[PDB]
């Protein structure tokens, strides 16, 4: 919404870039007003012949006559014209490259100032302005808003400026040649702009019915594969299935509706386009019968117009490239512009010498840019004598680090002063206050050079000797040296990660060159090991003695050798003196001392659409005959102009015109009823392979195991996803891509054959033109890409030392040193900026190649279509034929290197969703095998049991685990912490067969049982029940599938499960819909309905996992009371966390490193004291 003066957006182009922009812009108009001209030639052609065709008819008495006037006519005619075309092809050649060379000289130029200026603004603000700002946002503001705007003043201006010359020049020859034709032309205009616009308002409510249709489905997928070991738990695995079958069917017959009315939207369009053309053609004829327009002069208006009627359209994306360009040129001269009141820039103020170093910081009132949200100093008085060293601490706030900040003059204080010896720190140079002040900060940070240039960072001018009495003074010259490679070393983010109490030694030595009067030392030895700190304080302390210093910490050790020390309390300064003196006072000093002590041919994929023999072989004859349709518009239009050329007499050619117009009319009509067959067919067979599709894939998805579910590679949202695309893009592929492929072979085909057997070698010379200007336009884009990618690359290492600049400022700043960041990035710029000179050369003479290339091939189509082909008895009806024959052909043929992505995108696409289905699971749900006993009564044995997760074999959960419990008892399961409690649940469910070892229940392996019917007697309840959108009913009947649940045993279970007091309450009773889309309930009642399901089943194992996890008050107490009631008629797992709950438990089990430590009823490890007398102790207790 904001955006700029077209002025100021161009303040960096002076002289040369304003005479660029001139040429450009001029040649770029000249370029336009080429192709109208080069279409009113085309009509002169035309009556050439026409007087010629017309006279060689006319005779039917003599024939070498007409070997003479005739030749003789066109001889010097033919000639004439084909002098200007090759003219024309010369102009645009040279036009072409001034237009898009210098305008992109222009945009080069421009964007390498804006740049300098923009990174140069960016370094210029104060502190205060980048605390209120993000710096991410502003870096990838710096990259990607000057790039919008060089798209803006680039060659588009020029293509700009060129399409407008075409709509001016071409309604100009429009308006002159003939008023009448072109109100015709512009009164079928709103009809034209009238049927696409039923497209826009059809697409957009279209996308999103498929977005609102799949959302529908996509959403079954989500609770399910969200609640994946539920429903594979309970075996709902055909179930779910089964919802998103019936979801996939209704997205189906939505996308047929809508690949009906598509279609007929489609072909009704294009019927009204090519009608609204041919009665503005035919109504062309209506005038020549009239003898008021030449049958030349139709062709020169009917063009010159409908080139400048889509010359508006050719020029609408360059106008928002250039006002995209002015908005984004608005945040960024918004920052040029903008000038600061700190500055350190400015060449300003004192700069005192002989500087003691007496600071006095008076009444300072601030606040940090959060404004008056916050206070942190109300006033303030400090004073710290030359070389004295004075000690900051307080207990919180950190008003303490807000001194520092100040003294810096980072920020001005709202009201008071700060004072370097006795001048204000304000009339004092910014820079060179900065200069006498060092800082030695709590995080050190270096930047990606050697440790020199870091050193050197200090002060440019500087010798190695001087470095290292540096680091030797700091004692850190012992430990670098060791460090292979000596001083050019490498620090950094990446590589050569060092001690923090080694980093702040180099920043110690690289403020110690910088040799200041006044020394700040916020918490450098705060957070850093204890060892080192030593070896940095000592530097610390060898670093004052020659300077006045104050410095900030939560060290107290560090502090009583300083002169003074100040105490904060409030932002409010409250003590201050010698450390003894403090002590004596008794107060905020003297409490913190003692507080503190792969692309491949998958042909399979067709396969499947095998499903479908016909649909196909209905759309490809369907489209071949589209195909072979197209060109007989162009021989129609090559006859109602042939015929009319070649006419003679002129009685028999109204009735000849009417003929052609009406059979036109009635291939438009054949050729919709083809299109609307062509799309319907592909649609409805792309759809129905889409429910095939979604089908297997989320049938094969719920045949993995738990392993597979656990993948961090595979997440709810990722799979629904990879449901989603994959399924659509092969779609695509087999969809309208492929049968207008095939449309626009036949099209060519049929147009070749024709224009083949009629002009002899006409057609042989086109053949050799069209695929070198075809393929010196995909080379020429080849270019475009590669030069792309290779300055993306180069300004990436600019934008790299300046992304360094502006994440780590705050230092910057403090060290100064900014004029060197710019002159890094100055030179890193420069290899671009000589880059885009060479870019304008090339994309220049590439456009102007490609141009020429169209222009002068048009030459060859003429001079050799008369010339040696003319003077031969031949015909110019079939010149005319063949160039639209083979030239549409040829352009439909455009259409399969844009659908070469959709094919790509789309095997990628296929290349997954291929293997998806094949990938087999180690414990399949889906096997039939299994023995299924018929003894009822349920054992469980864990037998040495050793488990790791698939996910992470690093840790083991379970060494050497061994159980056992009998039948109608409850197994309690205490464990020191983790999943060595739950990992019994999971295995006995099978969502893992163990590594070594094994588990029993009726004494059979489950490993050599079957895995469903297994889980078939197994009463799972975890932590956080999930419930899906349905029927509380159904979350009920979920507990048993493959048959349907009883009323009255529903209702059974939620009796037994004491929810009842809700299923009674609600109005719509156990068909009110629960999962947070009908209504919602707390977690208590939640609970119980899972109780329900899960003893609905009436299995022999319960498996209660933490069930009173999330759960408080008299919640717990009732859920409790329920799973109580559950157990003691079945065998039951226990391994809640209320181990007060446990001790009614027929035998209870501690779980330790994955062997069984302690077990034994309740008071028998209560007898034992150990670890479960200790879980009951702690826990008891508190
Ligand atoms: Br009659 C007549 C035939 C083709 C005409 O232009 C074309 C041409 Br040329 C090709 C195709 Br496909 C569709 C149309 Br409409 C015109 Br205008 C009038």
């Amino acid at each position: 919404k904001p955006a700029v003066s077209v002025l100021t957006m161009f303040r960096y182009a002076g002289w040369l870039d304003r005479l660029y922009m001139l040429v450009g812009t001029l040649a770029a108009i000249i370029h336009g007003v080429a192709l109208p001209l080069m279409m009113l030639i085309f009509g002169d052609m035309t009556d050439s012949f026409a007087s010629v065709g017309q006279v060689s008819k006319q005779s039917t008495q003599m024939s070498e006559a007409d070997k003479r006037a005739m030749f003789a006519k066109l001889e010097e005619e033919m000639t004439t014209y084909a002098y200007y075309y090759t003219g024309i092809g010369a102009g645009v050649l040279i036009v072409a490259y001034i237009q898009v060379s210098f305008w992109c000289l222009a945009a080069g130029r421009q964007i390498h100032k804006i740049r300098q200026k923009f990174f140069h603004a960016i370094m210029n603000q104060e502190i205060g302005w980048f605390d209120v700002h993000d710096v991410g946002e502003l870096n990838t503001r710096l990259t990607d808003d000057v790039s919008k705007i060089n798209e803006g003043i680039g060659d588009k201006i020029g293509m700009f400026f060129q399409a407008m010359a075409t709509f001016f020049g071409g309604f100009i020859i429009g308006f002159t040649r003939g008023w009448k034709l072109t109100l015709v032309i512009l009164a079928i205009s709103p009809v034209l702009g009238l049927s696409a616009g039923i497209w826009a308002k059809i697409l957009s409510s279209f996308t999103d019915k498929e977005l609102h249709a799949y959302a529908k489905a996509g959403a079954v997928a989500e609770e399910v594969l969200a609640a994946i070991r539920t429903v594979i738990a309970f075996g709902g695995q055909k179930k779910e299935l089964e919802r998103y079958n019936n979801n996939l069917e209704e997205a189906k017959r939505l996308g047929i509706k809508k690949a009906i009315t598509a279609n007929i939207s489609m072909g009704a369009a294009f019927l009204l386009i090519y009608a609204s053309y041919a009665l503005a053609f035919w109504y062309g004829t209506s005038l020549v019968i009239s003898k008021e327009y030449s049958i030349g002069q139709v062709l020169t208006v009917f063009f010159s117009v409908l080139i400048g009627a889509f010359s508006v359209g050719q020029a609408s994306p360059n106008i928002e490239a250039f006002a995209n360009a002015r908005g984004a040129a608005y945040e960024v001269f918004k920052i040029i512009d903008n000038k600061p009141s700190i500055d350190s820039f400015s060449k300003s103020g004192h700069k005192p010498d002989n500087i003691q170093g007496n600071l006095e910081f008076k009444n300072i009132h601030f606040s940090y840019p959060s404004r008056k949200e916050v206070q942190i100093l109300k006033g303030l008085n400090l004073k710290v004598k030359s070389g004295q060293t004075v000690a900051l601490v307080g207990n919180s706030g950190c008003g303490k680090s807000t001194t520092v900040q100040l003294m810096q003059r980072l920020y001005d204080p709202l009201d008071g002063m700060v004072s370097i010896d006795g001048q204000d720190i304000r009339t004092i140079n910014v820079r060179y206050l900065r200069e006498i002040i060092g800082v030695v900060s709590q995080e050190p940070v270096l930047f990606a050079t050697t440790i020199a240039e870091n050193i050197r960072y200090g002060r440019e001018d500087v010798t190695m000797d001087e470095i290292e009495k540096a680091v030797k003074e700091a004692n850190a010259y012992d430990f670098i040296m060791k460090l292979p490679h000596q001083f050019d070393t490498l620090v950094g983010e990446r590589g050569a990660q060092l001690s923090g109490g080694q980093k702040q030694r180099i920043a110690i030595a690289r403020a110690l060159v910088r040799n200041p009067k006044i020394l700040l030392l916020d918490e450098a030895t705060s957070a850093l090991d204890t060892e080192s700190e030593a070896v940095v304080q000592a530097a610390l302390d060898k670093a004052r003695e020659g300077r006045t210093t104050i410095v900030i910490a939560h060290r107290l050790s560090t502090v009583r050798n300083a002169d003074v020390i100040a105490g904060f309390d409030g932002g409010v300064i409250v003590e201050q003196g010698n450390h003894d003196e403090l002590m004596r006072e008794k107060g905020i000093y003297f409490k913190l001392v003692m507080t503190q002590t792969p692309p491949a041919s998958f042909w399979r994929i067709l396969k499947l659409n095998s499903t479908e023999w016909p649909y196909f072989v209905v759309g490809i004859f369907c489209a071949i005959i589209n195909g072979g349709l197209q060109p007989a518009f162009s021989v129609i239009f090559s006859k109602v102009v042939g015929v009319f050329t070649n006419g003679g007499p002129p009685e028999t050619q109204r009735q000849n015109s009417n003929l052609f117009s009406l059979l036109f009319l009635i291939l438009g009509i054949i050729s919709f009823i083809t299109f609307f067959l062509q799309g319907f067919t592909f649609g409805k067979a792309g759809e129905i392979l889409t429910k095939r599709l979604r089908y297997m894939v989320f049938k094969s998805m719920l045949r993995q195991d738990v392993s597979w579910f656990d993948d961090p590679k595979n997440t709810t949202g990722a799979l629904t996803t990879r449901l989603a695309n994959d399924a659509a893009q092969v779609k695509g592929a087999t969809g309208s891509r492929l049968a207008v492929i095939f449309q626009n072979i036949a099209n060519l085909g049929t147009g070749i054959i024709i224009s083949l057997i009629y002009g002899w070698q006409l057609t042989l010379l086109l053949l050799a033109i069209v695929p070198i200007i075809a393929i010196a336009g995909v080379v020429e884009m080849k270019m475009l890409s590669g030069q792309a990618l290779k300055d993306k690359k180069e300004l990436e290492g600019s934008g790299k030392i300046a992304t360094e600049a502006i994440e780590n400022f705050r230092t910057v700043v403090s060290l100064t040193r900014e004029q060197k960041f710019e002159t890094m990035y100055a030179q890193s710029l420069q290899i671009p900026y000589r880059n885009a000179m060479k870019k304008a050369h090339v994309f220049g003479i590439t456009f102007s190649f490609t141009q020429a290339m169209m222009y002068f091939s048009y030459a060859a189509a003429f001079r050799f279509g008369a010339y040696l082909v003319t003077q031969q008895l031949m015909t110019f009806e079939n010149v005319l034929l063949v160039f639209s024959a083979i030239v549409a052909g040829a352009m439909a043929v455009g259409q399969v290197s844009s659908f070469a992505p959709d094919y790509a995108k789309a095997t990628v696409s296929a290349s997954h969703i291929i293997r998806i289905i094949e990938k087999t699971p180690e414990i399949d749900s889906y096997s039939t095998q299994g023995l299924k006993p018929n003894m009822l009564e349920g054992n469980v044995q864990f037998s040495g049991v050793v488990f790791n997760y698939p996910t992470r074999p690093s840790i083991p959960v379970l060494q050497g685990l061994s159980l056992e419990v009998k039948k109608g008892q409850t197994l309690a399961l205490v464990g020191s912490s983790g999943c060595g409690k739950s990992t019994v649940v999971q295995l006995l469910e099978r969502f893992y067969d163990p590594m070594a070892g094994s588990v029993f229940l009726d004494g059979k392996e489950i490993k050599q049982l079957n895995v469903q019917w297994l889980r078939a007697q197994l009463g799972i309840v975890s932590q956080e029940p999930i419930l899906f959108d349905c029927s509380i009913a159904e979350n009920i009947a979920y507990g048993d599938n493959s048959r349907v649940v009883s009323y009255e045993e529903i209702v059974r279970a939620a009796k037994e499960a004491n929810i009842h007091q809700f299923i009674d309450s609600l109005p719509d009773k156990y068909n009110t819909r629960v999962g947070d889309k009908g209504t919602q309930l707390s977690g208590g009642q939640k609970q119980r309905i899972a109780i329900a399901r899960a003893l609905v089943r009436q299995p022999h194992i319960l498996l209660l996992d933490e069930a009173t996890s999330a759960l408080d008050t008299e919640s717990e107490k009732v859920v409790q009371e329920a799973l109580d009631k559950a157990r003691e008629g079945r065998t039951c797992i226990v391994i809640a966390h209320r181990l007060s709950t446990i001790q009614n438990a027929d035998l209870i089990v501690v779980i330790q490193n994955g062997k069984v430590k302690e077990h034994g009823t309740h008071q028998q490890l209560l007898a034992q004291k150990g670890i479960y007398f200790s879980m009951v102790s702690v826990q008891a207790g508190a």
